[PDB]
């Protein structure tokens, strides 16, 4: 009765297989992890505290490829076959997926201790933005940070703007190659080119202010560029390799946030520190409430930041508004309508207050905000174990949850015919979000408690956007003089492009091509130009 002699056979079976030619060690290297894979998958759905996990072949790769290409349909394929909550590995990582309104609550509305924005992001922003701000700090920081950006982003702060962003739009139908409003009639243009460019442009003005507006006019335009290409879904899993891409990145960031300090220490050498713009808010407003002020370095890193996601949504909304309203001329006729009743045919200057009472132009970013959430998927890292509600399911710490709200705007359950274009099922309902019900504050403000809307495109909870009534500002001004200036519509053949869900925006697949018409080809944009 003995086995002592199996476990000789162990040990001569471990000495066997080190002695294999390389031929079979490495194909075995290979088979070994794949046939784990498999009997791990198969065990794991054993398991009643766990959410479904979808089905994978290639070990760590796991679901990367369709979520990468085709997220919307891969999660409905998926809500078909298990429901509104389940698991997907993802080059390396689980992530669990929660659909619908309750999966909005679940993750947005998640506490604190039980789930982590920072440690699922850090690693894209930081190298990107700079030290200290956003995600390389606690929660509670950026909790403050987001307040004293919040600060200059007040009403009349959007009073002050909306002059400067109509300059700003004006100019660049009068100077950029794109239109050349006094010297061409019509043209064609991508709006994947024409968009990035409007949006740095009003926004660096509005926000910046003029220095940093003129710097835009030079070669550092560039370093923009340089720093933008470090802004992408390879640094979520490679962050630092030593390619050019990534040091032109770091250079960038270095010149720009260099380029910030630069102006913050000349206005507080000259004492000229007023209530202009962002930068000359974060110099009267940065100290956090244990005493501790930003740094220069850290409100340059800072403006990065929140200058890059407002860059990024924005533009590819209004990219997302030209398209739907190119094949939709009647769309375009009752936008202009509402531009000629409420400026009195154009007599009157559009000025904030003006904005608020075009509800069908505001219908027009929701609508397109509905059909593209420009961020299709919000995740966080789980720090405890998480019971879901009404269910066995637990997920583990380290696991991930992924939100998609713009997954649900899409659903018919909640928006009847959720793949047309139809900005009046906002009729009587205009506002850029609003809360149903009670209030919280997280340290920047009183916002929604409830996270239940299906309609999310700003998020929720502590995470929630700061940026929506600014978006709106700019979007609108910028849709206001669109509409009172041109017409336009597609290239023969041509129709709205599907969403390029590969980037960390889902800008649309380009090239987007429209051909814009003057509505009054006469007419001239004055001031001057080299
Ligand atoms: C159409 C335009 C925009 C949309 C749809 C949008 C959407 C969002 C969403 C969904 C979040 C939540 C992120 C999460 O829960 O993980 C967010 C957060 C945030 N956004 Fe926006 N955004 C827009 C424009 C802007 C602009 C223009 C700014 C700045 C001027 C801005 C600044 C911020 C900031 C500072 C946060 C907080 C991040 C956090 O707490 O983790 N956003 N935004
Ligand atoms: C982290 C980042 C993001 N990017 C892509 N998928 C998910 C994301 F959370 C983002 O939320 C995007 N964003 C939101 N509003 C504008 N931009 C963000 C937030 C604050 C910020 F200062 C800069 C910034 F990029």
């Amino acid at each position: 009765s003995i086995v002592g002699e199996a476990l000789e056979y162990v040990n001569i079976g471990l000495s066997h297989f080190l002695a294999l030619p390389l031929a079979q060690r490495i194909s075995l290297i290979i088979i070994i992890p794949f046939i784990y894979n498999i009997v791990w998958q198969l065990l794991y759905s054993l398991r009643k505290d766990r959410p479904p996990l979808v089905f994978y072949w290639i070990p760590w790769v796991g679901s990367a490829v369709v979520y990468g290409m085709k997220p919307y349909e891969f999660f409905e394929e998926c809500q078909k076959k298990y429901g509104d909550i389940f698991s997907f590995v993802l080059l390396g990582r689980v992530m669990t997926v929660y659909l619908g309104p309750k999966g909005h609550e679940f993750v947005f509305n998640a506490k604190l201790a039980d789930v982590s924005a920072e440690a699922a992001y850090a690693h894209l922003t930081t190298p990107v933005f700079g030290k200290g701000v956003i995600f390389d700090c606690p929660n509670s920081r950026l909790m403050e940070q987001k307040k004293f950006v919040k600060g200059a982003l007040t009403k009349e702060a959007f009073k002050s703007y909306v002059p400067l962003i109509a300059e700003e739009v004006y100019k660049y139908f009068r100077d950029s190659k794109n239109f050349r409003l006094n010297e061409r009639t019509t043209g064609t243009i991508d709006v994947m080119v024409t968009q990035p460019e409007m949006t740095i442009f009003t926004a660096s003005r509005s926000l910046l202010g003029k220095e940093m507006r003129a710097k835009l006019d030079t070669d550092f335009a560039y370093l923009y560029s340089d720093l933008d290409k470090g802004f992408t879904p390879i640094n979520f899993v490679f962050p630092n390799l030593p390619l050019e891409h990534y040091r032109k990145r770091d250079h960038a960031q270095k010149a720009i946030s260099g380029t910030y300090m630069s102006l913050i220490k000349e206005r507080r050498k000259n004492n000229d520190i007023q209530d202009r713009d962002l930068i000359d808010s974060l110099m009267k407003n940065s100290t956090y409430k244990d005493g501790v002020k930003m740094t220069d370095q850290e409100i340059a890193n800072l403006l990065i930041g929140v200058l890059m996601g407002g860059q990024h949504t924005s533009a590819a909304t209004s990219a997302w508004i030209l398209l739907h309203l190119a094949e939709r001329p009647d769309v375009q006729q009752e936008l202009y309508e509402e531009q000629m009743r409420v400026l009195d045919g154009g007599k009157k200057e559009l000025t904030y207050d003006l904005l608020q009472e075009m509800p069908l132009l505001n219908q027009t970013i929701k609508e397109t905000l509905r059909m593209h959430h420009p961020l299709h998927s919000l995740f966080r890292k789980v720090m405890k174990d998480m019971h879901v509600p009404n269910t066995s399911y637990v997920i583990p710490a380290g696991y991930h949850v992924l939100v998609s709200p713009g997954y649900t705007h899409l659903r018919d359950e909640y928006f009847p015919n959720a793949h047309q274009f139809n900005i009046h099922r906002w009729n009587n309902d205009s506002a850029s979000s609003y809360s149903v019900g009670e209030e919280v504050d997280y340290g920047f403000g009183a916002i929604s408690k409830g996270v239940s809307s299906p309609y999310l495109p700003f998020g929720g909870g502590r995470h929630r956007c700061i940026g929506e009534h600014f978006a709106y500002c700019q979007l609108g001004v910028l849709m206001s003089i669109f509409i009172r200036t041109l017409k336009w519509h597609y290239p023969e053949g041509k129709t709205v492009p599907p969403p390029d869900f590969t980037s960390m925006v889902t800008l649309p697949t380009g090239p987007a091509k429209i051909i814009w018409e003057k509505r009054n080809p006469e007419q001239k944009i004055g001031g001057r130009h080299h």
